[PDB]
């Protein structure tokens, strides 16, 4: 649900995700990573299922962050694909892909894969 | 500059991707899939490096599509992560993650992974 | 190390992994999954770095299980790629790919991706 | 039966894969990579469906290579998961995970993902 997704979330690495879920299925906010070639906040944009199933299923969503802001440019972008599970302890479970720009030759080693779990902070 | 990312692209499955790249890094557009539980167009939003390195490297980017529109709701979302290479034959080489909303018990098989290559041909 | 890897391991889904690490970098054993179209034990084969780095790095390894035994055939195979971290609480952290045989047409949806963490049981 | 998996295959990077498939599902052989921190041949072991479905589907399989041999030790291992399709032009279509041994702090960037297509050409 939008209200459930909107808020401040943190993951196991200590990164911060601030997001607003719009009525049209949109997600906008900023992301701050605790690791990597990144500093300060970066803009994020994404989409989510604004009409999930009426059962105990998670709400599918995803977002992207290109790691360029006014202070650094890492020449990379990460996309997180996962689901939102609301409740007393709401979590967003994801798997992500991080692609770095490379020459054709090194293209075989351009993408990392991992997974992150986010916990919502009260409010 | 010289990022002919804006345009209509097609992938090996015959899906169509129409995007606009903004000077500061935004990507907006619509996606139409030739396969799956989808029909007509869906809204996409992403980001790209608006200042790629000045060496022979590609431009990293990514975008998301939540598979809900006025015709169907597949309760899933796909994110594509990859890089753009321009020139005579410009291509966008990606790897994607498709997550469906499941119950806890089926969370272990909620995500598919694949790769798509787009061209303007 | 071989001695450290050899043993019985379980993951968060309740699946069992019994393995022997050979001096030549080989892994052989059986796997029993708590979920899926599987029943009883399946043979597994893999390899590991028999000469890791002398630091606090994990030992890279991977193994495969084709889901066919004398009782079922799911027409699929899973490969786990990860690292072994030994110590008092040794763990094997992995990411896996599960490919199902399909017709060319449905090949775009043939592979699932996930991650599993294994805990070693005493002995 | 009719699984011409045994043989010498090559992928788009020019790497060579020589494998033998056993009647009960084992795969054994050697791998030589044209890229990376590797040189000469490495041992591979895997498994495949020795009884694939009798419809027009491919044969699922997978194999592992730990990148250590008498010449180099890259402290990494790659696993390829995919399916074999035979016929005039037989191919093995895969997705792979390459994990390097890291310290805890760098565990978040320990794994690369990619895709390789093999042919006997
Ligand atoms: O190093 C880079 O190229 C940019 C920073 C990447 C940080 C990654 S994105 C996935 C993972 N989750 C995080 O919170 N941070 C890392
Ligand atoms: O079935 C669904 O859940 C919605 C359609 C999914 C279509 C996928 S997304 C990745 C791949 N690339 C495409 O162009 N279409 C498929
Ligand atoms: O359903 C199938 O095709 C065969 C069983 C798959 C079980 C998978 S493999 C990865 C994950 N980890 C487990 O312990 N079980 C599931
Ligand atoms: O650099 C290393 O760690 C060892 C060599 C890795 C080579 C990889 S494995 C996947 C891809 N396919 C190949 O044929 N080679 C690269």
């Amino acid at each position: 649900a939008e209200a459930g997704i909107t808020g401040t979330w943190y993951n196991q690495l200590g990164s911060t995700f601030i997001v607003t879920a719009g009525a049209d299925g949109a997600l906008t906010g900023t992301y701050e990573s605790a690791v990597g070639n990144a500093e300060s906040r970066y803009v994020l944009t994404g989409r989510y299922d604004s009409a999930p199933a009426t059962d105990g299923s998670g709400t599918a969503l995803g977002w992207t962050v290109a790691w360029k802001n006014n202070y650094r440019n890492a020449h990379s972008a990460t996309t997180w694909s996962g689901q939102y599970v609301g409740g007393a302890e709401a979590r967003i479970n994801t798997q992500w892909l991080l692609t770095s720009g490379t020459t054709e030759a090194n293209a075989w080693k351009s993408t990392l894969v991992g997974h992150d779990t986010f916990t919502k902070v009260k409010p």
